[PDB]
């Protein structure tokens, strides 16, 4: 089996990523919180924890750029800030590693932990979201995609309600179209039936060089002719966990789900993705006229937006939406493990709770890594060969990952030559980057038999 990706690995995004990308993150949150004591008092607990949260990200920012040893966590860190004891059982088994030279996956999952460790550390800070000021301001400049979303949900609802009322091949021919749109929707995060909605779904299906889509479509069209549960392995917020919830929304109008199940992160992590406090931010936002200015609320734009916040309130009230977060999520390990022979990071406890699903969606890039190990596979490598025990230990499972990172499989031959040919204008030299641009996407499938 192949090593992982590592930061030392000459000639990788990943390379780029860990000496570039993160010296610049952690700068982004020193901003950030300077930018939120603006908006307080400049003394007292709070103000002088910030300062000191404040310099001790400015060490860590050096650390990273001076390339020093991982450390492990202290036991006093794990107590105060909970933190999974993987970590530490990783560093045993891989001394030695520093920020130049170590696995991609696991620094870049301890980034974030090291990061979160300083908040916990500060009592007024504990709660605290260094990432929800970036979050939110990437959610409110989507605001006219979030508006035609909102009226294209609040259009089909009528319509979706007699599709499921009245079922039979005929409707299912339309049912599918608007599958493959709330699933292409959902992997892009951030009329249907004419020329322009023509024109739109195959430029999109053009950049989706690996489409399992009906794969998908299959077993949840079989199960409704049998209790069908969902479950959403989520990445980004904002628009991202919006597009998320319109394919369930979907899905639960049309009678292709009863019960969808959402899986999010328990702290501050990838900048930008989901944790539980952030669904119901999603919804405050739609609500907020100052947030999303659709004006009086009289207005179609405000109408609709009310509509399907209220709409999401509704799912949870009767148990159709449920929100979930797990410590697993934030840890290092891959999902490899999510087998019956991890009984210490509550690998086994999932594992065996994603045995219930009739379709499990792994949304992103991260946790496409994290199926595949983040290993350097050959590009043409099976699907199946490359998720590990994910292939065969019981879980349905749907990636819907845009490529962003190095690592790639399931390509027909020659694929990978082709597309390489194409990114080379724009990467002279680094065709192969093509899977770390995000141009492209993948939707691959497996049974889990
Ligand atoms: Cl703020
Ligand atoms: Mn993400």
């Amino acid at each position: 089996i192949p090593g992982r990706f590592m930061t030392i690995d000459k000639g990788t995004f990943g390379e780029y990523t860990a000496s570039t990308r993160w010296p610049i993150i952690i700068q982004n949150a020193i901003d950030d919180l300077s930018k939120h004591q603006e908006t307080e008092k400049s003394n007292g607990t709070k103000f002088e924890q910030g300062e000191v949260i404040k310099k001790e990200l400015k060490e860590f920012r050096q650390e990273i750029i001076d390339r020093v040893p991982l450390r492990p966590f202290t036991e006093e860190e794990i107590k105060i800030a909970n933190v999974p004891l993987s970590f530490n059982e990783y560093l045993k088994k891989h001394p030695e590693v520093n920020w130049g030279a170590v696995e991609w996956l696991f620094s870049e999952v301890y980034l974030y932990r090291r990061v979160n460790v300083l908040f916990q550390r500060q009592c007024e800070w504990a709660k605290f979201d260094i990432f929800n000021r970036l979050k939110q301001s990437t959610f409110e400049s989507s605001f006219y995609g979030v508006v035609e979303l909102a009226l294209r949900y609040e259009n089909l609802l009528p319509q979706l309600r007699e599709m499921k009322q009245n079922p039979g091949n005929e409707i299912d021919d339309i049912l599918k179209v608007l599958f493959k749109e709330f699933i292409e929707i959902s992997l892009w995060g951030n009329d249907i039936k004419s020329i322009q909605g023509a024109k739109a779904r195959a430029a999109s299906e053009s950049k989706i060089v690996v489409n399992d889509t009906e794969k998908a479509w299959e077993v949840l069209t079989k199960a409704r002719a049998d209790e069908i549960r969902v479950d959403f392995v989520l990445d980004n917020s904002g628009f991202e966990l919006y597009a998320d919830l319109m394919l369930a929304a979907f899905l639960l109008q049309s009678g292709l789900a009863t019960k969808c199940i959402f899986h999010a992160k328990d702290i501050p992590y990838m900048v930008s993705d989901v944790m539980l406090k952030d669904f119901d931010i999603l919804v405050h936002d739609l609500r907020d006229r100052e947030f999303f200015p659709s004006g009086e609320p009289s207005t179609k734009e405000s109408r609709a937006l009310d509509l399907f916040a209220g709409e999401m309130e509704k799912f949870v009230s009767s148990g159709k939406i449920e929100f979930r977060e797990d410590s697993f999520w934030t840890t290092e390990l891959d999902y490899w493990n999510l087998d019956a022979n991890e009984t210490k990071y509550h690998g086994s406890i999932l594992h065996k709770d994603l045995q219930k699903s009739n379709l499990v969606i792994f949304k992103g890039d991260l946790n496409y890594r994290k199926l595949t190990g983040d290993r350097k596979w050959p590009r043409t490598t099976k699907w199946e060969t490359a998720i590990g025990p994910l292939a065969t230990n019981g879980i349905t499972s749907l990636s819907l990952r845009t490529c962003k990172a190095d690592v790639q499989v399931a390509l027909p031959e020659g694929l990978d030559a082709k597309l390489s040919q194409e990114w080379e204008k724009e990467n002279p030299g680094r065709g192969s980057w093509w899977c770390c641009s995000g141009k492209w996407a993948v939707i691959c499938f497996c049974s889990g038999i």
